[PDB]
């Protein structure tokens, strides 16, 4: 079991390169057995869930490999298998997004129903309800969700009753096969939601509203294929800007696209940050400041993410000020605030609501991973706490971040990968 | 990684023997700290939890071992340790309870602060609270709760804010050795708690009320020793008769207490269940029929126990009728839902409650285990469900149930443990 040995107190300052979206790369690997024609993509990550992509697109007939440039090739000409088995479904639940593009294509998919994940209770509902009202006929056997229909499906209004990342993207996948056109109300506005679109839109996809809560879909009989390079992370890109807000430290951030950061900038700037802001890169200097607390509530974009709500939490933790952070999105993900009230943080958990009391300096000791997202701010923790830190079942880290210890290292960390 | 492997449709009845109650067992283990002579403890059940309580006892210099008749041996005369290590708490939080008996009786203890936990946010606040008001100063030190006093604890009114049956405990245990007279108000009133508190009378402590939300203890020099018959444990035997309402079997407990479960046994007649009382064995006889919805409240004792609430989900999940279940100990203990849904359960949660529709029948596939002692629903689900039902990560259900495949088995389930 690998392990993460972080230490004392540093001023995390430098260049970073940011990475394409890790749920932008995710949805479009889905999206593309849909594709017909050879697909080239461009700056996906490199860490765990894309791994686990391609083994289930591997397994339905898709060829598909990262060559030595690091771009991914995809061949989906081919697909002749139309499960998404249980055993690699259970390691990743947005596995879920194969069910969409099989039935759309071939009309017929089969998917392992999601079980339970330790931040909160996330049913799929939505899609299977936004799937069956485009014409699917879906049942529950076995474990499976199963997904069947007679002819290509058939656009139609669809007023999804939450906001739903997920859900939004599924609907949407589904129909740009379908005939005629589906408008998806209610729309999640993501920004991994606008380049996903973009990347079926130039396949032959015709998507327009995407980004807005009104998406309008025009049917088409098929999908071409295309290179298309991944829209940047928003969410590593926060997560290092906070690596310079809570360690006083100067970081910016190469490749990365202004506009989908509003709600997270405008925060570090209330905490006291100075952020500039030029067209491909953003730069944070905490002029060797301590934060200033400020509240916190997630929302679907472009409000606050609940993605960068550990990572704020951690910033918090070492403010001035007291503090109180509320999760609309996932109800039960705190549970990085016990691992870091073991480092010396202050913090009391009442329903979805967190109130945080800033604290001076944290002190390493072992702590233990769970969140692919959330957890980083454990690490983060590390780099700035006395002594030495000890994060354990890294393994969450590498689903959700590439190369983050050499990454770390590159802003001055003291980060080291070791097992026993 | 062990799994199990269990069948298709059956009627569970037949006999069972209850076993001492885990949370019973674990506690006294722990006051079993402040014995200066031997302590011998009869129907502690044979199950993880305990053994990792010896592990942790043993390191500090307690001799303690289970006998060829299935007593526990205690000779806890020559502590020389007074902490209990990060590598063993992190594995079962009820180690908290270490330090209240380790300041209390040597001045000075140090157990690792426990950190998040699955199924919700657990702190320990009012343990520390309640230990620092007995005179006891207390740090968070790398890690660790240190906890030091210069002379004897010092009795003292004191009012634990919130029912808790840990905190309850940690206090209780340290009063029995303070000067003067202390006074637990709003006491948890849990069966184990009484039973922890004839354990340590039994050893010459000084403690009424127990049961009772005022607890009065007048402090003395030290205890000595005894032998104590452990508690039937409450949650086991709801379980298996639980196993016979889900199923229209008939089951029989043995060695129960009558009066520990009179919210469980109420439920049980609320959905249709004959259930017969005597002074040593409980009878649930579903007359073959299905079982009516029933709503759910989970409350500290005599209320209805969380402990009991998975058990009850499934119970609703298969009767007829709609149910309501609320969740008020732990806002985040319906990991097993999801994993039900999997089975052709129906349910939907929104907060700290589920709505459940109940179903004619289950079926078997895949479920995860992650609760000690709420996971048992799933084991039980495979029992009654069409196919077969694989249950994986079982080494969860192993920490709170002794024999389980042996005392399912014998009432006609068809289960099997394995690997791979
Ligand atoms: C692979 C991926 O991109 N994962 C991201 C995606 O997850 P995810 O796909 O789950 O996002 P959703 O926006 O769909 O849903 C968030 C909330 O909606 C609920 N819900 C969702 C669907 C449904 O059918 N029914 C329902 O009740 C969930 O239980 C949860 O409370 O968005 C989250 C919020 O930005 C991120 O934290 C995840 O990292
Ligand atoms: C070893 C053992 O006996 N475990 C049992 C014990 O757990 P446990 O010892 O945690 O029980 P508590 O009754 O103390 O507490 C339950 C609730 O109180 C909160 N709380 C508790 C202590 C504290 O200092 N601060 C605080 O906020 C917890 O977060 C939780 O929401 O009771 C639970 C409820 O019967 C059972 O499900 C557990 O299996």
């Amino acid at each position: 079991m690998d392990k993460f040995r972080v230490y004392g107190q540093s001023r995390l300052s430098g260049s970073v390169n940011i990475s394409g979206a890790k749920n932008a790369a995710l949805p479009i690997l889905f999206a593309a057995i849909l594709a017909t024609e050879p697909v080239k993509l461009t700056n996906v990550p490199e860490l765990k869930d894309i791994e686990t992509t391609l083994k289930i697109l591997r397994q339905l007939g898709v060829v598909v490999d990262r060559d030595a440039t690091g771009a991914v090739l995809l061949d989906a000409s081919n697909i002749n298998h139309f499960t998404a088995p249980y055993e690699l479904v259970k390691t990743m639940r947005a596995s879920i997004w194969a069910l969409a593009p099989l039935v759309a294509r071939f009309h017929q998919g089969q998917v392992s129903l999601p079980g339970g994940c330790s931040i909160g209770a996330r049913p799929v509902d939505l899609h299977i309800s936004g799937l069956e009202k485009l014409g699917a006929d879906i049942v529950l056997e076995e474990g499976y969700v199963k997904a069947q229909v007679s002819d290509r499906l058939v656009g139609t209004r669809i007023v999804i009753e939450k906001v739903s990342v997920g859900a939004t993207l599924s609907i949407m996948m589904a129909a740009t096969l379908a005939k005629g056109t589906t408008v998806i109300e209610n729309a999640a506005r993501e920004p991994e939601i606008v380049d996903t679109a973009d990347f079926l839109n130039k396949m032959g996809a015709k998507i327009t509203g995407a980004g807005s809560a009104h998406i309008t879909i025009e049917g088409v009989e098929r999908l071409t294929g295309c290179e298309h390079s991944v829209v940047p992370d928003r969410i590593e890109t926060g997560t290092f800007l906070i690596a310079a807000a809570i360690s006083g430290g100067c970081v910016v951030c190469q490749n990365t696209k202004a506009d989908t950061l509003d709600a997270v900038i405008d925060k570090l700037r209330e905490a006291g940050a100075q952020v500039d802001v030029t067209e491909n890169s953003i730069t944070l200097d905490m002029l060797g400041n301590r934060p200033k607390a400020v509240n916190i509530r997630t929302a679907p974009h472009p409000g606050f993410p609940t993605d960068m709500q550990a990572q704020f939490t951690l910033l918090n933790m070492v403010a001035e000020g007291t503090s109180i952070i509320t999760e609309t999105i996932f109800e039960n993900r705190f549970m990085h605030i016990p691992e870091l009230i073991r480092m010396g943080g202050k913090a009391e958990i009442e329903g979805n609501t967190a109130v945080c009391h800033g604290v001076e300096q944290l002190s390493g000791t072992e702590v233990i991973a769970t969140d692919l997202r959330a957890s980083i701010s454990l690490v983060l923790a590390g780099c700035i706490a006395t002594g030495e830190t000890i994060v354990d079942r890294i393994y969450h880290i590498d689903r959700g971040y590439e190369h983050i210890e050499d990454k770390l290292r590159g802003l001055g960390a003291k980060i080291e990968r070791f097992s026993g």
